[PDB]
């Protein structure tokens, strides 16, 4: 069940993004917002255009394990955002997705962090 | 710090959190066999849906702590006409994911996982 044992890029993405979901959720539902505002916070931190920011925003510091997953998780025109955008955002969400499973879950509290401290 | 699930936390914000935790667990779960993508996903959704969550909530909401059948009953009770269920499905899958949105914020993430469990053990 080790690392890149098992898991691949996407595996790891899938896992990645409904982790980092919940902790987008979690942060916007302690507002008091109504639904329809909940929902354009909460969308506007979850989409790959801005993923992609959040990962050239720390990719450069993580531990090599985790630089590793990142870079080859940049390898279908993506609808709105750049090719460029979409894989770096699969690299975010494939990272996250390893951390939580290696229950390295403090390297993700850092990269939640770095998006409340922005909005 | 939050509020109480009472405190200032209604059903719709719970189920919204809950909706995320019970995605999060089913993934879990579901990536661990070594299905592709397509497989995967098909897995996912079967046990994601308002449908699905229904059967879960009418097979514990009898056994849970009295906080939390409280919780369940006040996110039951839409004027949105399901599509995949019924106006009861779709009630009692926002109260179940109501509840497990507040088990969270109340650490009491042992709980879910007790849940969780009756969800694959009814799979095997
Ligand atoms: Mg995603
Ligand atoms: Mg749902």
């Amino acid at each position: 069940s080790k690392d890149i044992r098992d898991y691949s890029g996407l595996e790891l993405a899938f896992l990645g993004d409904a982790i980092w979901e919940l902790e987008i959720r979690k942060y916007y539902l302690q507002f008091g917002y109504n639904i329809p505002t909940l929902n354009k916070y909460v969308k506007a931190k979850v989409n790959a255009k801005y993923q992609s920011l959040i990962y050239k925003k720390i990719i450069n510091d993580l531990d090599e394990e985790f630089k590793v997953i990142g870079k080859r998780a940049k390898n279908t025109f993506p609808r709105s955002c750049t090719v460029m955008e979409y894989k770096e955002a699969t690299a975010l969400e494939a990272i996250i997705g390893a951390m939580y499973l290696l229950k390295k879950e403090e390297e993700i509290k850092k990269i939640i962090n770095i998006v409340i401290k922005g909005e």
